[PDB]
RNA sequence: UGGUUUCGCCCGAAGCAUCGGAACAAUGAUCACCCAUGACUUCUGUGUAACACUAGUGCCACAAAGGCUUUUGGUGGUCUUAU
């Protein structure tokens, strides 16, 4: 149905996604948020984030957040100064994450990678912190 | 005896801005960059839809991206002197 693209709300997509079943479903039910997110990602406000983090929380894996960075990519989230000097907040765990804070890094390095004076220590640290250094 | 007042020189606290001037600091200007973007395309790549067919793909269509008319606010330093 989401593919025939239906309506998923915000509040829809938390309570869909919340979902503890069977083995093997973690990552599905990522893949499925990563496609109902690669449009905002739980994002039509700022502090819509507490509700995106529940959500990073609940994909719970490394690999299920990569889905969302890659799906945050799709999303090519606004672009101002301020907007990716707190946008650049990045930790988790250091298997996919790798490749998340790496992918961003690339995003924003494609022309003028995170220099916000303090933001491309950051990234280094994050990075090699998420095993991408 | 000290005083007063006056003049001449010697020193020159704060200060007057002039200049002196060169050399920092801030805009103008140079070429490229914190970096998207106005452009859209060749595929290239990439997450997705629609639809017959092989066990999944020409189109769909943002975007991760190079490279484009460029501009652009400012970035970063860049200029030369203009102030």
């Amino acid at each position: 149905a989401a593919a025939a693209a239906a309506a998923a709300a915000a509040a829809a997509a938390a309570a869909a996604a919340a979902a503890a079943a069977a083995a093997a479903a973690a990552a599905a039910a990522a893949a499925a948020a990563a496609a109902a997110a690669a449009a905002a990602a739980a994002a039509a406000a700022a502090a819509a984030a507490a509700a995106a983090a529940a959500a990073a929380a609940a994909a719970a894996a490394a690999a299920a957040a990569a889905a969302a960075a890659a799906a945050a990519a799709a999303a090519a989230a606004a672009a101002a100064a301020a907007a990716a000097a707190a946008a650049a907040a990045a930790a988790a765990a250091a298997a996919a994450a790798a490749a998340a804070a790496a992918a961003a890094a690339a995003a924003a390095a494609a022309a003028a990678a995170a220099a916000a004076a303090a933001a491309a220590a950051a990234a280094a640290a994050a990075a090699a912190a998420a095993a991408a250094a």
